[PDB]
DNA sequence: TTGTGTTTTATTGGGTCC
DNA sequence: GGACCCAATAAAACACAA
């Protein structure tokens, strides 16, 4: 039961950004946006994984 | 400024790939 | 084959009606 952490202004520009561009993950722009946040790809995985949630959540309204 | 519904991280679990 | 996906869920933090 570790607690999460949210994430900054400038991480989640660059995971907008690449959400934007492509709604699922390549390993090579994991890679690349791993170095970029300091998020680990794991953590970046799963925000992709909750991103779509939110996406389907806010097309139902 | 505050209460609390809403939203954001993070886990767990089932399915496909197979 | 762990690596993907998505659904249900919890807890921390946020947003904004009062």
């Amino acid at each position: 039961r570790k607690k999460r952490i949210p994430y900054s202004k400038g991480q989640l520009r660059e995971l907008e950004r690449e959400y934007a561009a492509n709604k699922f993950i390549t390993k090579d722009k994991r890679r690349k946006i791993s170095a970029a946040t300091s998020l680990s790809e794991r953590q970046i995985t799963i925000w992709f994984q909750n991103r779509r949630v939110k996406e389907k959540k806010v097309l139902a309204k």
